[PDB]
Formats: C-alpha cells, sequence, structure tokens
C-alpha cells in the first residue's frame, strides 16, 4: 500500500535520530504520508535532523507552553500543506520534567512550580494540541500520544509517572472532543527505549549506579516480553503508532495501546 | 497491496453469513491473504456460507472438545496449505455457553457441567488450539482469539463472562507459550455485533422483557462510544482482527485490544 | 470501645457540615479518637461547624498552596497534642479545581494556570502534606486521603478527573515514602455524596441542562450499585476511612478502596 | 469491641494450622464471633487442628464437588447454630489444582478434567457456596473469599492462574445476587503465605530450583511491598478478612482487596 498512502500527518517531538518521534516519523515516509514536523528549542539545529530522513518536511516552530504559538498552529500548518487541506493525523510525541521531578531527588523535595512544568509539556498538551488541530483535522483521521505505563508506582520515574498518570486521564477526554470531528485519541504506551531524554532521565550517571538501573532496566523487560524486548530499536514502537494513523483500528479510542513486548502484561 | 499480502492464515468458528469470523474472513481475503477455515458440525451449511468469499479456501471440521481433531490438525492443516510451508496466522472466532448460563435464567441454578463446557469452549480451547496450532507457525506470527468486556458485571453475560474473565487469563499463558516461536497472543474485546442469535433475542425469543434489559444494555454503547458504535457493521472489528494479525502490531502480545468504538473508556 | 481507642488523628478538610470530612471526623470521634483538625481560609466559620462533633478539638489554618503552614505544621500539630506524642492517623479530606475545569464549560477552554491550581490543591497537596506530616508519625499508623474514579471519562468531571488520575499516581509513591516509618497510604474511591455544593447544582447554579446530565449519571450509582448508593448519607465512606486509619487494614498500602456501594464493577 | 461481636460466621477451607482459614478463623474468635467450621476429607483428623483454636466449633463436613452436601449445608448450619439464627458471615477459604496444571509441568499438557476439576473447586464453589447460605443470612452481613491477584501472567501458578480469574468474574455476579440479601460479597487478594498447599504447589521441591522459586519469591514480594511482607505470619490477611465481615467496610461489594503488602501498585 503505503499504509499512510495520501495521507496528511503532522508529526512533533524530535530533537535527535534516536527520538522516537524521529523513528514514527521515518516509518510512516516510508510508508506514503506527506508530513508535517514541530520541534522546540533550536529549529535550526532541528531541520539538519529531520534533513537526516527519507523524504523532506516543513518543519516549524512549536513550543507547547507558547498560548502565541498554539493560536497559530492551525494557520501555519494550512500555509504548508496547502488550502483546502486537512490533516489525517498527530502525533504528541513530547515530554518533559525537572530533573528535581525525576532519579535519586526525592519525591518529596520536587516543588510543585517544578511539577507544574511537567505535567504543562507532558500532559495538558495532548489536549492544547487537540484544540488547536482539530478544527483542521478530516472526518477518519487520528492522534496518537506516547504513554510509559504508570498504572504501579516504580522507582526513578518519580513525579513523570504522575504526569503520564494524567495523560491517560486528559487522553480520554480529548477523544470525547475528537469524536465530534471523526477523529479517533489514543496512547501508545511504549517500552524503554534508548533516547537522550533517558541518559538525562537519571541521567546524567548521576549514578555510576545508573549503568545498572539501565542495564537492569534492558534485562528487566527483555525477561518479561514474552516476545522480547529490544531497546536500541524503536521500530516497534513506531510501526504501532503508524498503525493507529491507520485506518485498520476504527473503532478504538479514548485508548492505550501497549508496544512494550507484551511487558505489562506478565508479573515475571 | 495491503495488509496481509503472503500470509496465510487459519480462521475458525464461521457459523452464519454474520458470523464475526466471517467478516474476519472475507477481509482477510480481500488483503491478500490464503485462508484454511474451520467449522463445527454443520459442515455443508459452512461451504455454502464460505463459498461468498472473495477467494475460495479449503475448509476443515474441528469440534474443540475431541482430541482425535486436535491431534490431527497440524496434519490437515500442513497438508491443505503444502509441505514445508507453515502458517502466519491463526484466529479462534469460537465461543458457547448453555442458556442455563445466560439471559434471565437464574444466575445461581447453572450446574457446573453446564458451566464446564462453556469454559472447555470459549476459554480452554484458544490454549488446545494455540497448542496445536504453534509447531506449524512461523516467527513474527500472530494468534488473536475474540474477547467480551467480562472485567466486569451486568445483566444477561452472566457465566459467558466468567468464562471470558477466563479467557483473558489463558491468553496471557498462551502468549508466554508462543514467543517461544516469534508469535504474539492477543484478544479482541469487541462491542456487541448484531449476529443471528442477537437478532433473535432483541426479537424477543429469550422473552419481552429479557429483550429489553439486552436493549438499554445493548444500546448504551453508542452512547458512551465517543465515535459511536454500531452494531449491525462486523467490518472495525474484522479490520482490528487483521491488524493484529498484521506486522503493523509487532510489539503487543499478550493484551487486550478494544474495538468497542472506545465506549469501555467512558462510564456516561 | 471499638476502633479508634487511643489513636491522634489529623482530619483535613471541614468546610461544612455537610463536608465529608466532617462525617469522618464524627466517627472517628465516636470511636474513640483523639483529633487535630485542619481548615482553609473561612477558619471561625469552621469553628461553629466543628463545634457539633461529640468531643472539643482544637483546629488550625492550613492552606496547601503556602509553604509557612506546610513548614510550621508538625510544629503546630506536636504543639497541641502534646510533645513527644505523635500522630497514629492522617486523612486529607481536600479537593478543588476552578469553575472553568468543569461543568458545560468547554474541556478544551480552561486555561493550564486554572488547571495548574486544581492539581496543586487536589493532588499534589497530599504528597506534600504527607512530606509535612510524617516526621510526626508513629509505626503502624495511616494516611487515607479522598478519591473518585477517575479511570474513564464522563460528563461534567472534566479535568477535576485528571486530577484525581495524578492522585492515584502521587498515592503510589507517597506509599512509597511513608512505608519508610511504618506507616501505610491509602484513597478511598468514594460514591457521589449530596454535600452542599451538589445540593446547588441539582438545584440548577449551573443551568436547567446541566443539572440533567449530572442526574442521570449520578442517578445510576444505585441503579449499578447491588447493595444501593445514598447520596445524601455519609456514613458508609466515613466508617470507610477508619476501617483505613484502623490496624484492622495493616497489609494494604498504595491502593484504593471503593466505597461506592459495589457500582464501579459493574457495568449496569 | 470484640469487632465480630455477637456475630455468626461460618469459616470454610481449614486443613492445617498454617492453613488462612485457621488463622481468620483464629482471629474472628479472638475477636467476638461464634463460629461454624467446614473441612473437606478427614473431619476426625481436622477436629483435632480447630481444636488447637481458642473457643470451639461446630465443625461440618463439605466437599464442594458434592451436590448431595450444597442441599444439605443449609439445614445443617441452623442445627448447629440454633434455629430463628441465621448467618452474618461466610468464608470461602478453599482451593485446590491438579499438579498437572502447576509449576514446572508444561501448560498445554494440563487436560481439561485436571482444570474443570480446578475451576469447581477453586471458582463455582465461591457460588454454589453462596447459593447455599444466603437463604440462611441476615441483613448487613457479608461473604469473603481468597484470591490472589491474576491480571498478570506468571510462572508457575499456571492454570490456577486462570481459576482465580473466573473467581474474580464470579465474585461480581454473586455480590449481584447477594445484594438481594443486603449480603456484601468480597475477595482479599493476599500476599504470599507459608501453607502446605505451596509445598504441594511447585511443589514438592520438583525443583530443588524450588528452595529458589520460594526464596525469590519472599524476597520479591518483600522488596516491592512499601510495607514490607512477612511470608511466615497469616494474620495481616486474617485481620483484613475480619474487617470484610465487619461493618466498617458497609459500601464495598463485587470488589477486590489487596492484603499483599501493597506490593501489586509497584512495579518495583
Ligand atoms: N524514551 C523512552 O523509553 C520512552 C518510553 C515510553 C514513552 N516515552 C515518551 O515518548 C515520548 C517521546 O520521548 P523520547 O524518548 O522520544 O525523547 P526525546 O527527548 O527525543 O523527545 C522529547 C521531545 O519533547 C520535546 N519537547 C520538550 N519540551 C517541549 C515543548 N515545550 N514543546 C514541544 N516539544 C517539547 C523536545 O524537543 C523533544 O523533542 C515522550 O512522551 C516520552 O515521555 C519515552
Ligand atoms: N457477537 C458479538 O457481539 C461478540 C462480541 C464480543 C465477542 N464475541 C465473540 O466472538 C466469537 C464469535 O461469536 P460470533 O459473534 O461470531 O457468534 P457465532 O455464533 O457466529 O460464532 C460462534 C462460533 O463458535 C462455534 N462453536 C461452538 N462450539 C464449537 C466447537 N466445539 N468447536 C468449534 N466451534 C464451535 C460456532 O459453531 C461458531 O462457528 C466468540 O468468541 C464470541 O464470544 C462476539
Ligand atoms: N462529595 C463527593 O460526592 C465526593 C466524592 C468522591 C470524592 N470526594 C473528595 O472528597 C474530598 C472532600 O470533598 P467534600 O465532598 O468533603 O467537599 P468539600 O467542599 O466539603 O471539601 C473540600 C475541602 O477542600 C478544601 N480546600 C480547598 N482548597 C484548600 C486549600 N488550599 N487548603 C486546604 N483546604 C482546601 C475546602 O475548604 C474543604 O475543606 C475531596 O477530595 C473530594 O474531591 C468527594
Ligand atoms: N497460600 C497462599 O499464599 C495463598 C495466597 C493467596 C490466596 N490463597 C488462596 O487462599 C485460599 C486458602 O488457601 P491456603 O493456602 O490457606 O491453603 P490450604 O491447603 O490450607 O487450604 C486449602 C483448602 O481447600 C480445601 N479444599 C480442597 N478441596 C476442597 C473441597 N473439594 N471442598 C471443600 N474444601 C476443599 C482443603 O481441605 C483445604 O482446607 C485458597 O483459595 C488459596 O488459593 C492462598
Ligand atoms: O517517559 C519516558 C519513559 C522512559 Cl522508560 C524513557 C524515556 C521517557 O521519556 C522522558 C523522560 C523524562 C523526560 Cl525529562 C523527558 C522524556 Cl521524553
Ligand atoms: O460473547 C458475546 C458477547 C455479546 Cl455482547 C454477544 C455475543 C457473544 O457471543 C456469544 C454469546 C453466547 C453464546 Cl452461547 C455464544 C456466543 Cl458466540
Ligand atoms: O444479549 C446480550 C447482549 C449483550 Cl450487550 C451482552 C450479552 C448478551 O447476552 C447474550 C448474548 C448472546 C447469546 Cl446467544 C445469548 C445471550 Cl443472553
Ligand atoms: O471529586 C468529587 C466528585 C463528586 Cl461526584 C462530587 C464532588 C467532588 O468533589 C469536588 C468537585 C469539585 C470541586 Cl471544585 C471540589 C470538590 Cl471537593
Ligand atoms: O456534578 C457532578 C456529579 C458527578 Cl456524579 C460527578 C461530577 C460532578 O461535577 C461536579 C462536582 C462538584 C462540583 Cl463543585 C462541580 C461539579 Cl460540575
Ligand atoms: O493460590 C495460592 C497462591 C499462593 Cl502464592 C500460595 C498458595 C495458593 O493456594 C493454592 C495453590 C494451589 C493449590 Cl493446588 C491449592 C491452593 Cl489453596
Amino acid at each position: 500500500t503505503g499504509l499512510l498512502d495520501g495521507k496528511r500527518i503532522l508529526v512533533s517531538g524530535i530533537i535527535t535520530d534516536s527520538s522516537i518521534a524521529f523513528h514514527i516519523a521515518r516509518v510512516a515516509q516510508e510508508q506514503g504520508a506527506q508530513l508535517v514536523l514541530t520541534g522546540f528549542d533550536r529549529l535550526r539545529l532541528i531541520q539538519r535532523i529531520t534533513d537526516r530522513l527519507p523524504a523532506k518536511a516543513p518543519l516549524l516552530e512549536l513550543d507547547v507552553q507558547n498560548e502565541e504559538h498554539l493560536a497559530s498552529l492551525a494557520g501555519r500548518v494550512t500555509e504548508a500543506i496547502g488550502a483546502g487541506n486537512k490533516l489525517d493525523g498527530v502525533v504528541h510525541s513530547i515530554g518533559f520534567m525537572p530533573q528535581t521531578g525525576m532519579g535519586i531527588n526525592p519525591f518529596f523535595d520536587a516543588p510543585y512550580a517544578d511539577v507544574s512544568k511537567g505535567i504543562h509539556i507532558s500532559a495538558y498538551s495532548y489536549a492544547s494540541m487537540a484544540k488547536a488541530l482539530l478544527p483542521i483535522m478530516n472526518p477518519g483521521g487520528s492522534i496518537v500520544g506516547m504513554d510509559f505505563d504508570p498504572s504501579r508506582a516504580m522507582p526513578a520515574y518519580n513525579w513523570m509517572t504522575v504526569a503520564k498518570s494524567a495523560l491517560e486521564s486528559v487522553n480520554r477526554f480529548v477523544a470525547r472532543e475528537a469524536g465530534k470531528y471523526g477523529v479517533r485519541s489514543n496512547l501508545v504506551a511504549a517500552g524503554p527505549i534508548r533516547t537522550l531524554a533517558m541518559s538525562a532521565i537519571v541521567g546524567g550517571a548521576l549514578g555510576e549506579e545508573a549503568g545498572a538501573q539501565i542495564q537492569l532496566l534492558e534485562e528487566g523487560w527483555d525477561q518479561r516480553a514474552p516476545i522480547g524486548w529490544n531497546m536500541k530499536d524503536a521500530t516497534p514502537v513506531a510501526k504501532t503508532v503508524c498503525a493507529l494513523l491507520s485506518d485498520w483500528l476504527p473503532a478504538t479510542t479514548g485508548d492505550i495501546i501497549y508496544a512494550d513486548g507484551g511487558a505489562h502484561t506478565q508479573l515475571l
């Protein structure tokens, strides 16, 4: 086919070629889809990275803490894909949390401004991002954001866990909004993946103990995952997303798909 | 081209032109997949029904309560798709619970021996069928079974619920077995679909009030469903089965996918 | 004798004679527990309200958005229950979300800065309150907070839902912290209770159709509830909080207990 | 009090003084409650064990695979507690599975008769047990059975996992039945406990590998459990049950309480 053939999808979240958003972006192109991209803080420095990709993309500035960039989103996206033209997808592949809310830093010593910043970026934005892009989105289309399963507590994810719990809650509201448009809204709970927002994360060897709470993460997840799990390889999470963007899951919304190797279904 | 070009796939459970398996076989085929089919005791019935599929495909007896068929089955399947050629997909769309287990019939009056039969056919069969079909499956291959969200109580479903709770659990284990061969196990939790048997209960064959309980229950999927649910269109669900059978969710096994238009994620 | 003979217990959140905390303080007391109480900015209001409790008990200002109260609080609590005497129980019955976050107000139009306030007060406060009160707690002691089942979408609750999703997650971590001191953390997921603010929304202060949405939603707890649910009787819920504060669930922490008459376990 | 004061509760499942049912039985007596007991296969040999207990008990034969013993249950129980006298509780502390369905024995090599036997005993019976005893049970009373969390697959629990998934499904039906009587019905998902149906289980050193998948179980669960977990000590699971029998959780049914040290809420 080109499983995303002719489809016109925006893809947020890139900042290196180890970014998952990069990998969704790649696969979506391998597969048919004229793209539009967003980046946060040097674009300059990103365009170099989005170049590294098969086909090419209008790449627009977007800082999701900016009321001013969101108000315009819809504007700019129509410039760049043409007029009388709407989007068929959207990828929220964005997140962030102060070092304070994460790693060995005690849980109680994060002050709320720090956490607020996390939630806003990792949580709220899925909803701004849908408020801005649904008006220019077609029937039978799709939004996807990237989750990491927060049902259970764990060490190191600390307050990011709490943001991800809020993400899932948001996601199902946004589905209720999106469905007035014929749009689906779903997350992809992914298994762990080698991106430098991880070697931030616990990170940075804030440890030497942290060659460890990363090796043992990769062993952990591979052991539990009935089909095994490769932390060096985003393409299984990226193919799973293109699936949601696809029409082949036309009756799932409000929902969370786990591309984690079925590790979450096993206790050990 | 799209989804299944090349893939050989068993598909259980055809009994009517309206059976969920049938709409699975159809879509499988229109997506370039060559099949073997199974069916249970009304066999030349099944051949008339399966003649209305796009491609012909062979068809084999298979009552999952009988070991001489289970034993014999990889034998017969190999035989109808050619020696040293193996199966990339398998679909159990099978299920049964004596009427004693269901509707208006009091919950406490189902004899264990009716309940043991429904659990045999609806839940244990998924394993016994995996046991037998895994020797002729192929890496990156896919088994998918049919589910109804058993995770909470409801009118009518009664002890089919309890079987579906058993299946969700069998499936995790089956994944734990199937990963040995590079094979995913997964269920698809569908919304209600107006099969024949359901056109009959809506039409009053269980009584002029039994049919109302089922109707308010039934009817509130669409009301809950962010993108609606139409129970007289099985296509979204068959489309969902193909997604699992495809290479496009390779990091999910052990799990359940909700093809219920989103409703299981909303309260009202 | 029964439940709490001997136990010293803080209990947040009294604002009305109908507040869920109040019916908690009452039952705590009738069960032989000596208390300290907190409240927020309508302070001599709180003293008239708390005069109708069986025993007197002291009362302290505590707005959880302010650090000089949080800092100061174990100071003040120690002071009102006597030096080298510590707390066996703690109750957060606190919660707020601007009206922009709720009812008929469109989901996408709540400004992050309203959402960050509701999450501050409803969810982050549970940690910041544990941080401060754990130094003066005692082994086998108990913290319990108030929840509403946020695990799926619904009309009205909107972004309070998203906060409650955050709380369920904070609570797991707080347990992970509190176990350091032989202290359980747990939430109680209540059914709806006709507090004052809710007698007002049922009575139409959000509009002659906003009040209907809430009524069909509200009303179907009792219909779902295997043992009924009466929202103008907060006693079962206060009774439930005491169970947690008691020695009689010592192997449960991190968790949520559903005091909703069973309804969250049934579909219809 | 005697938190179960004056209360009249039947307690099934004893066969040694390491049985959990033994421990619930003890604590319920420590606490006020005239008991009635059931045992399975030498009673003879059990009465010696139920003697070991504080106060004393009518101890009745009950093999839950016997249509004949259930038909009589209600009869015998009224002989033994007097007439114009009903029960206020019931403890399903019973289970069983063929060696075949458990341990290193492959999952696929259990034949269905074996599993049927498991489900019947571990699953169905909660429901026969409520069908027989609700007719002689009072308003505001309670039934409890013992769960071990089956949401995730794991090794060794094999088909017992599947029975426990069916138990939870059953439990919420039985609650729907029980509530016509004012009766609650709930499970207690317990953490692991040293009982000789465990050193059956994997068991019997069917291993030497099995000093191990038991030490590592005890280490596992203690590590994850924010308040720590002692596998040599049933009393925390037993106090949790008496709690359900109590009136202090008067608004929970259909439900599952976890007395596992909050290990299930943590991933690690
Ligand atoms: N790394 C993993 O194993 C993993 C696993 C599961 C889920 N996730 C989630 O998947 C998503 C992708 O993360 P990733 O690991 O590819 O890391 P990444 O660092 O490559 O991506 C993070 C992105 O968020 C962007 N970002 C930060 N603030 C922004 C803002 N204010 N506005 C717009 N974009 C902003 C950054 O520019 C960056 O592109 C995130 O939600 C992450 O939490 C990651
Ligand atoms: N119909 C729905 O709305 C719905 C919703 C969710 C899940 N499901 C599930 O989908 C599956 C199919 O049901 P359907 O809707 O296609 O109804 P159906 O009646 O068309 O399918 C049932 C199949 O089970 C077969 N069967 C019973 N005993 C058998 C045996 N011993 N050996 C082989 N086959 C046997 C029937 O012959 C038929 O082929 C079942 O799992 C059902 O529980 C159906
Ligand atoms: N009412 C229900 O039907 C219901 C159901 C489930 C959960 N809950 C939860 O129970 C809790 C109590 O609500 P309620 O029903 O008792 O309503 P309420 O209005 O009586 O209680 C809210 C409390 O939060 C306080 N508050 C707000 N901001 C504060 C601050 N900065 N510092 C200290 N206190 C502050 C209020 O003053 C009051 O004391 C909340 O968690 C609520 O979300 C209520
Ligand atoms: N041992 C544990 O760590 C653990 C943990 C969680 C849950 N559980 C569950 O708690 C419950 C108590 O088990 P336990 O470990 O105390 O083991 P146990 O062997 O002491 O109790 C098992 C009981 O089931 C009874 N039983 C077997 N067949 C019976 C029948 N046909 N009719 C009536 N009774 C019958 C036996 O006589 C025995 O009393 C069971 O459901 C078990 O699965 C046990
Ligand atoms: O959520 C994640 C989960 C995993 Cl296992 C790995 C990376 C993840 O993503 C992040 C974690 C922390 C920050 Cl500050 C930013 C991002 Cl994107
Ligand atoms: O699981 C199901 C759920 C729904 Cl809502 C509708 C039909 C279903 O499927 C069955 C129900 C009862 C029997 Cl006897 C056989 C089957 Cl296939
Ligand atoms: O009718 C139903 C409707 C729903 Cl939504 C769920 C279960 C139902 O019950 C049945 C489904 C199939 C068969 Cl054959 C018999 C019965 Cl009673
Ligand atoms: O969480 C709740 C759930 C329900 Cl059904 C009813 C009341 C609740 O509590 C609140 C809702 C909104 C605000 Cl602003 C403050 C509080 Cl305390
Ligand atoms: O009204 C409600 C009823 C339910 Cl069952 C759940 C949430 C509701 O919404 C509210 C609860 C409290 C406040 Cl102050 C405002 C609103 Cl809109
Ligand atoms: O369910 C259990 C879980 C654990 Cl960790 C320990 C014991 C358990 O209980 C049983 C396990 C197997 C058999 Cl054959 C009988 C029983 Cl009572």
